[PDB]
């Protein structure tokens, strides 16, 4: 049961989209809220789409990426924010966070998205094998209705 | 990916090949030999097989690794030590590294590789998108002989 948060949208060559699901375990654990006190996992769904100039073909998981999240509660103004971490789940790698909601309600979300070249991924620069310059980094914005998972 | 070195190798489900090329250029540059100091840009180029019960798809890059090289010229004996950065080029992300060579030869290189919890990468653990535990860090070797490029 995975639930999408407002619509996925594509910016730089990649399509982005934002999900929740109920909340997870993780390993590590003890890292984060365990699923118990948490009512949700919420991800970034992020791959290359065809034109993709940073060399990764339309699909490929984009790998290390660092995202922080500004989450919303637009009916009552209060906010939590916080980074995700990258993961895997069964249908692949992704980034995520279990999250504690804050009521039900109308919320906005927001990523800010830096390039995997501010967490230690390099890129060939050479005419033969190089690719282009990195895009800077870029917020993407996610409306969605919470009513809980139950 | 233009030289092969050796024979690629199917172990925790992953196919680990290794290459090399002329060296290349990187962004920034930053820690690592430049191009002009080097002989060779040297690679490791891993992917998920079928099978793979760590959530990756066939033919998947596996990202967040820790990657280390053991570099011994056979004939001479000598011997050298390094690591390998995750690194983006036109045909797809790979781990490598410029390296200045020990003269031409019959070599082994050993890969030494750590599994990207190690790097930061998490794991669900639960049981509709839960994922098998890590392989423990392992190597692969390769023996190829180097003549120049
Ligand atoms: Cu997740
Ligand atoms: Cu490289």
């Amino acid at each position: 049961k995975e639930y999408p948060a407002g619509e996925p949208v594509t910016m730089n060559e990649m399509e982005l989209a934002a999900v929740y699901l109920q909340p997870i375990d993780m390993e590590p654990r003890g890292m984060g809220l365990p699923a118990a006190k948490a009512d949700v996992h919420l991800e970034a769904d992020i791959h290359a789409v065809e034109g993709n100039k940073n060399g990764f073909g339309a699909g490929e998981w984009i790998p290390y990426l660092t995202i922080s999240y500004t989450l919303v509660n637009n009916d009552t103004g209060e906010k939590q924010e916080g980074t995700f971490m990258p993961m895997v789940a069964s249908d692949g790698p992704h980034y995520g966070a279990n999250i504690k909601m804050m009521g039900v309600g109308n919320y906005k979300v927001t990523y800010h998205i830096e390039p995997p070249s501010k967490a230690g991924m390099h890129r060939h620069t050479d005419s033969e094998t190089g690719v282009g310059r990195w895009w800077k980094p870029f917020d993407v914005s996610y409306e969605f209705k919470y009513v809980g998972l139950n």
